[PDB]
């Protein structure tokens, strides 16, 4: 695993940035690893423009022009990266959107279908990042969010951060046995279920006995899903991560033939031509 430090960044078209080009105004919201502010862009080709910006001791990408290859249409673009006192700033996309699962709360109606647009792109930019070496690990709701047109917006990339949610972690990782992008997969599962049902498939009293479930609980198979939903549901919760589906040969093909997602032309999906079954 090579491990590159996250110290500077300057997106191409961008002059270098320091903390006196920025003012704040206000939290936006509160990650795992700190707050994340909405702040402008004060001088530079870029004055007036609004950021979400991360503040860090330090942030560091485990791979098994790495920031700029990252860039895909369902996750967060980092603008600037700079260092400044012993604290790192990430200045970011300023996501629009909201969550995804707030916005699905919103609707008491919502279908499969609708549930499989979603889907459909996270597991794009999931696998975007799976074919650069990067395992996202800590996918949870969180991390979903929405730009101004409805669509998908991951909110990292697989940064390893230190600053200044089990119940998705897969089997393997929660016994600290390995870690490959098979677990992504197990996370996505996860979510799947959660999204469809309204309900986590493992959860217990507290941290340990949740661990202990993702281990060896049985799970009930939801019953009023499509056959093609319940399915995937099956093929993605493979306590065995090397049988989990997109751990084959054809790696994420094994997803995108996958009966579930025979409505979705994965090319349009890509170019942004399908509209989002809901808009902010
Ligand atoms: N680019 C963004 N634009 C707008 N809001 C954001 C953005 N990034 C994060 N947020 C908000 O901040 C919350 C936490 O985001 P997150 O990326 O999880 O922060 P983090 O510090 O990396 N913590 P975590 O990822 O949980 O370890 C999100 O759920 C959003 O509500």
């Amino acid at each position: 695993i090579k491990e590159i430090a996250i110290t500077h960044h300057v997106k191409e078209g961008h002059e270098k940035a320091d903390p006196s080009q920025f003012e704040l105004l206000k939290v936006l919201g509160q990650g795992s690893f700190g707050k994340v502010f909405l702040v402008k862009k004060i001088s530079g080709s870029d004055a007036r423009q609004l950021y979400a910006m991360k503040v860090l001791k330090k942030a560091t990408l485990k791979v098994r022009d790495i920031l700029v290859e990252v860039n895909h249409p369902f996750i967060v673009k980092l603008h600037y990266a700079f260092q400044t006192e012993g604290k790192l700033y990430l200045i970011l996309d300023f996501l629009r959107g909201g969550d995804l699962f707030t916005r699905l709360s919103k609707e008491v109606m919502f279908t499969e279908e609708d549930v499989k647009f979603y889907l459909a792109e996270l597991a794009l930019a999931l696998d975007h990042l799976h074919s650069l070496g990067i395992i996202y690990r800590d996918l949870k709701p969180e991390n979903i969010l929405l730009d101004e047109e409805g669509h998908i917006k991951l909110t990292d990339f697989g940064l390893s951060k230190e600053s200044i949610t089990v119940e998705y972690m897969a089997p393997e990782v929660v016994n600290r046995r390995g870690h490959t992008q098979s677990a992504d997969w197990w996370s996505f599962g996860v979510l799947m279920f959660e999204m469809l049902t309204g309900t986590l498939p493992f959860q217990g009293k507290d941290r340990k006995e949740t661990m202990t479930m993702i281990l060896k609980a049985k799970l009930g198979m939801p019953q009023f899903l499509s056959p093609e939903a319940q399915s995937l549901l099956r093929m993605l919760f493979k306590r065995n991560p090397a049988n989990r589906l997109g751990a084959g040969p054809d790696g994420v093909e094994e997803i995108k033939r996958h009966s579930f997602f025979s409505t979705i032309d994965w090319n349009k999906l890509y170019r942004r031509e399908i509209h989002p079954p809901f808009k902010p």
